[PDB]
């Protein structure tokens, strides 16, 4: 099996995995929509009672299965629990990362294209009216991704957007094709430091933004000012948990696959903890100090929140660059923003393709080159669905990026810490650890986490099962059909691997 060269390389690769578009796009929005400071408390609790324990669990499973030449859940679930249904449940560990890769890589390509255009200086040129400043950029984005006037099902992506997508795929391939240590690690060791430096620079530059309408400091206060009136809103807790799952790459099967390349004896406790901590620093400190503080700086708190509620991409791709345009060298600033976003995305996309690649290598005994090329072909092909169909990306993000990750988290936690055995699991997690997990977390993993997740899934199910059947648009049915087909396909592959074993 292939392994990580250095412990630092490992840490930075995992950090790259976690630290992505979720930190600089999703988080600011989620925090603003949920009352800023009010959102933090749950966010923290969820981080302590869900993020950390699941992180350690996925590291443990990853290393465990990896020691036996398996980096994916279809095989690992079987090693932990002898049963066909364990493999079937294991299929989600490829389905989820595949589905998410599909649209994630596309958004990443967006950030790339924007970075390019902003570097070259091909951007809309605003003239004191907010709408006359945001409109040009709304038209810019809509032209780029091909959004229809009304609510029409067909998207018409510009040629440049398509080409940029192809390029992005090429880059992902060029990195993934060099393996774990020579590919992912060597790139992480650069992309990560670069990312942090850019993030810091932007945080400062933004902190220097002050107008008659507000200041960035106002935004910081808003985000870090507690509010206990929202603690009775389940939606805030659900949002927090969702954010934790998303940002920590939990339930995606990526952490496990990366962990499978960690030597059986090496520590996963301190390493994992460090990666998670890095991600949180990048999120609450860097990610939360750019977009929101700037929006608040220009339009004030209320309008900032309104824009946040307007959409996820509305803030990162429209509002922020429009704000930048009103400053000296704001175009270059935009370029830095989108470049940061690009590295952040890439270092995560490679992580979500590595599970599929790893399955092809381990279970179908394919070479690295072939595995990477085929994974790239499948993702690229399927990506047309997201590119040309309106509301497809949202549906995928929902079924895989929202429900699927939670369901899968509960599944892996139950299999590892209940069926496989809580004591054996604990010993497996702590073994080789440079530091040891506080005993309390044992009780957190065995009772608290699974209970909370179960409740969450119950609520979600109750709220969504009726809405599901009554859906008007056909694009969502086409998408559902398709991803279901992908599930059947992956199942078939798992079957072939199983038969090859015999
Ligand atoms: C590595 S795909 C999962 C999402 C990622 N953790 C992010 O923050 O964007
Ligand atoms: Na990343
Ligand atoms: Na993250």
């Amino acid at each position: 099996r292939e392994h990580w060269a250095t412990r630092l390389g490992l840490i930075l690769a995992m950090a790259g995995n976690a630290v992505g578009l979720g930190n600089f796009l999703r988080f600011p929005v989620q925090a603003a929509e949920n009352g800023g400071g009010a959102f933090m408390i749950p966010y923290i609790i969820a981080f302590l009672l869900v993020g950390i324990p699941l992180m350690w669990i996925e590291w443990a499973m990853g290393r465990y299965g990896g020691a036996q030449g398996h980096g994916t859940t279809p095989a690992i679930f079987y090693l932990l629990w002898r049963n066909r249904f364990a493999k079937i449940l294991g299929v989600f560990g490829l389905w989820i990362p595949l589905v998410v890769a599909i649209y994630y890589v596309y958004i990443e390509s967006w950030t790339l294209g924007f970075a390019i255009k902003f570097l070259v200086g091909l951007v809309p040129e605003p003239p004191t009216d907010p709408d006359s400043i945001l409109r040009p950029f709304k038209e810019f984005l809509y032209s780029y991704i091909g959004v229809p006037k009304g609510d029409e099902p067909i998207l018409k992506p510009s040629l440049f957007a398509y080409i940029v997508f192809l390029i992005t795929m090429f880059i992902n391939v060029s990195i993934l094709i060099r393996g774990i240590s020579k590919g992912i690690e060597r790139f992480a060791k650069i992309a990560m430091p670069t990312l942090f430096i850019l993030a810091v620079f932007l945080v400062i530059r933004v902190f220097l933004l002050e107008t008659p309408n507000g200041t960035a400091a106002d935004g910081l206060n808003f985000l870090w000012t507690p509010d206990f009136e929202k603690l009775k809103d389940p939606g805030v807790w659900i949002a927090a948990v969702g954010q934790i799952f998303a940002t920590l790459s939990l339930g995606f099967g990526a952490i496990i696959t990366y962990a499978s390349y960690v030597r059986k004896d090496q520590d996963i406790v301190l390493s994992g903890l460090t990666a998670a901590t890095l991600n949180e620093k990048a999120e609450v400190i860097l990610g939360g100090s750019i977009s929101i503080p700037a929006a608040v700086a220009f339009f004030g708190v209320a309008n900032a929140v309104a824009i946040a509620k307007a959409g996820a991409f509305n803030l990162g791709f429209i509002t922020l660059p429009a704000i930048f345009s009103q400053t000296a060298g704001g175009t270059f600033l935009g370029f830095l923003w989108f470049f940061l976003l690009f590295f952040a995305g890439l270092t995560s996309s490679i992580a979500i393709m590595q599970p599929m690649i790893a399955f092809l290598e381990d279970e179908l005994k394919l070479s690295r080159k072939h595995a990477v090329l085929w994974t790239a072909a499948i993702v690229f092909f399927s990506a047309h669905l997201v590119m040309f169909l309106n509301k497809s990306l949202d549906e995928m993000d929902f079924w895989a990026g929202t429900i699927g990750v939670v369901f899968f988290g509960l599944t892996e936690l139950i299999i590892f810490f209940w069926i496989f055995g809580a004591d054996k699991a604990w010993e497996e997690i702590n073994r080789g650890g440079i530091i040891k997990v506080p005993r309390i977390y044992y009780y957190v993993m065995r009772y608290i986490t699974p209970a909370f997740l179960a409740v969450l899934l119950v609520v979600w199910a109750r709220e969504y099962i009726p809405k599901i059947m009554e859906e008007t648009h056909w694009t969502v049915w086409i998408t559902r059909f398709y991803i279901i087909g992908l599930f059947l396909f992956l199942t078939f592959l798992v079957f072939l691997a199983e038969r090859r074993r015999n």
